[PDB]
């Protein structure tokens, strides 16, 4: 599945509870509650490039399929994580103890983030 290009997030779930646990107050939560961003996915061989905008900040990371790859956060902390495709459509990468699932269906992507108890989802659709 080589369909590298940009994907702008449309739908998302559980943004509040994630940011809430992230230390975000309901008031700021309600404001951020409908923020997504523009993501870009370029898949080369095993490695797939992920550029994801969260509101103001943009994280650019590339990872190798079935291969241990280091995930670089918006903090600069980069950790070796092994990503291969779980969710059947796209790949899951566990890093910093957090479990991140991606599902790529045709032109749409379902991004499921898992932090301990808090689960987070985004759906990015082809632009």
């Amino acid at each position: 599945m080589n369909f590298s290009g940009k994907y702008q997030v449309q739908s998302q779930e559980n943004f509040e509870p994630f940011m809430k646990a992230m230390g975000l107050p309901e008031d700021l939560i309600q404001k951020g509650k409908d923020i997504k961003g523009v993501s870009e996915i370029v898949h080369e061989g095993k490695k797939v490039k992920l550029t994801i905008t969260y509101g103001s900040k943009v994280i650019h990371n590339e990872f190798t399929l079935g291969e241990e790859c280091e995930l670089e956060t918006m903090t600069g902390e980069k950790v070796k994580a092994v990503v291969k495709m779980e969710g059947d459509n796209k790949m899951v990468t566990t890093f910093k103890g957090i479990k991140s699932v991606t599902e790529f269906n045709g032109d749409t992507i379902t991004n499921t983030m898992t932090l301990g108890d808090i689960v987070y989802k985004r759906v990015s659709k082809r632009i």
